[PDB]
């Protein structure tokens, strides 16, 4: 049933992101390059959020392939899938009217799990990598993405996590 | 088994709504507009009602598509699952004669705001379905009450009350 | 398994009747009429009754789906179980010889009618298809009584008691 | 596992009989039926016995379909386990030459009536099937006592005592 | 991983006999026939022993099932155990070396007769198949002895000990 | 988990040896032969010791089998335990460096005979596979004492003491 | 929920060592082993300390393995628990700031014997992997006495403690 | 505890009526004869009900000894607990202002006999202690009903509902 | 709490008769008889009944002392409760008004003696403080029947039913 | 631990209200009147709020007793837990400054008046204690409020909030 | 309470044998000398049975106090309990007329002399006292056997059964 | 009672030696020196033993006392139990015929220490009072090994076996 959507070339993310979906989301990137490099990718995303490390792997391909991948948010994103929201496509990142976004980074278990993240500074790479594409300062993503709020679709514009709020 | 029906353009609805139905209803709809973009999607809708956020993405996807979405309702139908209901497609939201409707509920700073927001989105968007005054919609979704088929279409939940035949 | 009794409109209802079973049924109406709208479907019915309106959800979708539903009890039938043995598709609502029938019932200020007019409507809907007079029906409703199949003929929940061939 | 043996027609039944082990006996019935109607159907039979209702849903459905159903019993059979092994088609009831076979029992104005107008209906069914006269069965299912394969055949209850080859 | 050895045809006996094990030991007996009517099945026995009746169950399905079993006992084998053991096709029933066999037992005008006929089958079925007068089998069942392979070999339980390879 | 482990062909041995775990042990056993009768068995021990005639079935079926069988002892390894580890396919019988290895011991008229044949029996299988002198096995299981990897070497228990690498 | 840990290579030693742990941490290692034998096995200690024997098993499979094992302290780890932190593949042995390491002890002309070798066992294999001379180690197996993360260090348990 | 209330002739009846109570309550009752036979005994009231024959152990032995016994109701009061309460020595049997008291129920040849004729003697003995005419008792305590502490003095249970003071 | 009753010679005999209590019994009953060998023992019985030996030590115990001991049946008495009860001194054994009363039943060359001969020493005992002959009492005692305080009466098993008073 | 409080006069109401607690509550209570029947009893309540059946019995009985009993209202006290906080014998029905307090609710022919009518028996003893009007209380215990100690207070619950000292 | 038959001279000796009651047995009994050295001390004896040294040492005790010691069986002695019974007094072991008697049983270089040594010298003290040859004896005590009280008396265990009076 | 033991200066020993015991034994010991210092204490000993500090204090006091203490061995006596029963006054240590007598066993620089300098601490006290030789009591306090009461006397344990009178 995904497969007749991947044919369109419209993928979903829809739950907590592992490396499981991570993997088979990267093989379905990579497998809609190979059918055509020029055509769009439509990447919907409810999730609320996952892995971090899973993150990037999701985010790199998205970055590392030709292809134009819109996002498109509904219903939550928050964590990892807030983060891939605002990693689209600029211009091509839409929201649709009702959707709430959370950009809180949980800090999470082992320190050792810790150990790479803090080592990992995703963070800072999270917070470069938002604070660049958001056009907001790095100080404003550092403190947000400690805090819990949750943001409308039209905050969320205004904040630059998206460009457009659809309208039906 | 569902994709046989799912083939025929029918999508059941039968529990409460987590993100893993939600989803699963998502990518069906996208799917039957990119089957065909034209002819109308038959929704049934039997549940006890859901978590809030996994039913939206559920309405958004609704009004997103281009097709029209006729809700049936069989059974009862509450919290977030009418919620549905009131949102098909306008004249074809329908209820079958013995099924029952109902509509009701489910840092601190930020905490208050962000149950209290939510309520009200949901409140608005019955306003405009339903047709009734905020006011009315204000009180209704706060206490339970249990309204029959026809008392819904008088409250403006369901257009059209399916006859057996 | 059940597949290949779907597959000939076969449908079993073997157990207490709650939403994973209602939906699973009505699913399988809904699907029998996407294959063949012409050809009834056979319903079994051994249970010992369960949820009202999980039992409505396959009330309704009987009525509401086109094809003939020729419901056989076997084995214990009660509660909501005969409540769905008497709203099979007239003329061909059985019992198996040896089966027994039975039937019986399951803020304040809105509980206390939600509790009274749901039974009402389980006493009407039995007083056409049995074509008992309310008073009687409001009377047995209430009263714990073991129906043999063939005392249920002359009740009027089931048409023909099938004997063995 | 069992799927195999049911792909060459033979169902056990193998524990006290519930509602869950009898409606997955009948849903095998009803199968075997769907598969072939004319080839026969090899039961075989170890069991302490179980719930009446549940019992009587496995009896009637053997009545009720087309092929024959061989019970072949197996280790003990008691209770309403021997009384499916008397229900057998006619000429095809065995037993393995060690098995063993036994037969026995399980609002006060209603209940004292269902409780007795139960029974009779079990000494009616094997006053047919063993062909004893009902004063013998009457006292039979009444007291303990332990019938051998051999003495069976005498009693009625099976026809043909399995000796191995 | 039971199925892996299923599957090879090899049929594990681990534990104390009640309905559930040999119920499980029947229907892969019946299972393995189905597959393959020829080839021999491998039986292993390791048990402490287990209920009469169940063991039965085992023995009659051996007897009736086509191909040839072969016991295997390995560890300790007694009462309904070793009995199984006895039970197996001439020529093949084996021990390994290191085993040991023993062999001994589990209204009161009837109950006093169950007790002592059951027995009696016991003795009889194992002067067929030890070959010993029930004259000393009368005498064995009764008191506990440990009978090693050999000592075995030489009673007739097992025709031969395997020595490793 | 333990699967994971068990499609590499290791089987671990983790506590005092009672039927349930010897049953698991012996299945593995004769699995990893169905699997592959060629690719040897690695297995490793940790043990206080166990049940004697549930050891022998661990014992004989290591004979049994075709493949070679290592036993690896990690930790201490006592009574049945070590048995067990002297039990391995010569030349690769191991043990870790700072494991520990130790031996030693678990009507009347009869029960005095078995008490002692049974440990003969281990004094026999241990002077083969330790090549001591009987005079010498017969006096060690008596008393408790505690070999070091090393010792045991010397003493014909373990072949070779594993080195880290 | 330790399968998703142990999928990732983690493997928590919670309680004190007794047979049924030191087990289900071997079977842990060997599996470890057989998924991946290059990328090394994170091994976290919080411990009260346990039985003797049941610790070797955890030691020597560590050793017996192909992978490196790092252990991280957490919290105290005495007795038997600290001697596997000790155990830990070379300079890969860490700690929280905030642990504490403690170490110490838990017919008769035999028992005797097995008692006084044992502890010996333990005295050498500290000393190789302490660096500390066998006279330190002789004497601070017998008395109690509470290291924090840093004097382990100096002491030679851990090599790095872990920094925030 | 009780004791301390015992030493003041008070017997609580707390819970649902089995074996272990009822014979604590006898102990008790025989107990404060042998004490003093001439003061009456305050016997409190508060159960769900319980087994018949406990029931009558504490019925038969309140009417053996000499002392009159005050039953006093508090809560609900049902089954064979209210029973005891009717039981009590005329004109002392008492309730509160706010209790309940309810009433109603709990081989086959003889089993049939002996669950009704063990219910016409509770049918008999209230019909002296209410005073009320058995055609209404027989009725009554097939019905559950909920009878206030007043609707039980009209009624003939309790002859006086102490009010507060 | 007893004890005030033992100093009043009142036996309470209230539970399923184990070791612990009958010899708890026997130890009052010398007791009794040191202290006062002239004035009669109460003995209350109250029990489901228990295991055989243990009765009897209740029973020749009141047959060795000196001083007539009253048995008064209260509530159920059954198995070897009655067969105390019949066990009274003669003229004395009483029951009260409600009271039920009922009897029935609880190497294998010897169990089966031993069994049937226990039983032949109950039948026995019972026909001579009953009078009834052998060949009834060989027949009550098999079939279970709920005897009445006053059938007892005719029956035997009790002299005097006890009116209150 | 309690018994020490209970010699001092003072009885917590720990948790919600089942048979089993009320029960150890009136047994108390008509302790503490057996003790001394002037002082009063000090009745701290924390309770989320339990059955009303064994709410009332803890009601009676404060009111049957002779004592004033003091309530003291802890942290929540909600349900039936409230109820008894006013209660209390009046003007010593205290709270503390920062507990809350709350007020609500927990055939059918009968059931429906049963339900109904044990409603109306909380709200007047309710309108008595706290003096508020019918109409007023009605309406109160139909939703969920929650009532500070002061807000309960004016409101009528209680008397004097403890302020500390 | 045995106190007060202690002070009689009577020990009750009641359960299973252990150092606990044997101790108090021993103490009893030096007691009684202490008293007393001239009058006899009466023994009950109702046992199962218990451990062996536990029991000579009820023995040896009786050996070696003055007084004569009549053992009185009552209801079954087994195991150690009778060896006791034999130990009386001659001619003062006495048995009551129902109860049962009955006799049996309960490094390895060490600890199977001291199993076979340990029995010899329950076989020869038996030997004395019933005066039996060891050649039987030595075969009774294995085998297990229930001897009446007469059989007893004819087997030299009882020198007379008390005959009620 | 074991007071009125104690008056006539008999000391029972009956259990495993803890604090508790020990303690208790040391004061009846000092005791009987203050009653009178001339007459001989008798104490008995039956223990399976006991903790050694606290078999210490019980030696001890026997050597600090005046009197001569006769230990009499009943039953088993070991461990601590027995270096008590060697540890009498010269000359009076005794046992019973058929008593038992055995002898055998109960930072690490100082505790291996601790644990062996205890020990020769008794293997030097039973070489004064046995006469043997160390190089045999080494020996014998290592391995067990079961010492009846004449090969106690031969062994220099106890001096003479008491025999019945």
């Amino acid at each position: 049933i995904y497969s007749r959507l991947l044919k369109d070339r419209i993928i979903m993310l829809g739950s907590q992101i592992d490396d499981n979906v991570a993997n088979s989301i990267v093989s379905q990137l990579l497998f809609l390059q190979a059918q055509d490099s020029e055509k769009d990718i439509y990447l919907y995303i409810n999730s609320p959020g996952g892995s971090v490390t899973a993150g990037f792997a999701i985010y790199d391909t998205i970055q590392h392939i030709k292809p134009d991948v819109q996002t498109i948010c509904i219903g939550m994103a928050a964590s990892m899938g807030s983060f891939l929201l605002a990693a689209g496509a600029k211009g091509k990142r839409f929201a649709l009217p009702n959707a709430e976004v959370m950009i809180h980074q949980p800090l999470g278990a082992t320190e050792i799990e810790i150990a790479a993240n803090h080592i990992l500074k995703t963070r800072e790479k999270l917070n470069r990598i938002l604070s660049e594409r958001t056009g907001q300062s790095i100080e404003k993503i550092q403190k947000d993405t400690d805090r819990d709020n949750f943001l409308t679709a039209e905050e969320a514009k205004e904040y630059g996590l998206i460009d457009e709020v659809m309208v039906p």
